[PDB]
């Protein structure tokens, strides 16, 4: 449901922008001042979220919980991990 948005140039995606360049300035050290908006696409309320603990054994068998995080978008067949973290082992 990507959709073209018609005027860009309103408050909230000039704010977006604005945020977007505050966080890049931030971890660049840069100094990038927003100008304007020129095209904007938005795609609303297709983004799932899943938060899972889980056990898996290693190449050596030893056995460890670890907690994923998945983002899912249907309507574009995406899976994506944006988070894969091991937090402790299950050996005793």
């Amino acid at each position: 449901g990507i959709v073209n948005v018609p005027n860009c140039n309103t408050t909230k995606y000039q704010q977006l922008a604005r945020t977007a360049v505050a966080i890049y300035n931030y971890h660049e050290q840069a100094h990038l001042t927003f100008v304007e908006n020129l095209n904007c696409k938005e795609q609303l309320g297709e983004g799932d979220y899943y938060y899972i603990t889980l056990a898996a054994t290693d190449d050596a068998g030893k056995k460890a919980i670890y907690e994923a995080k998945i983002g899912v978008v249907e309507s574009a067949g995406w899976t994506g991990v944006e988070e894969f973290k091991l937090v402790g082992s299950l050996e005793h």
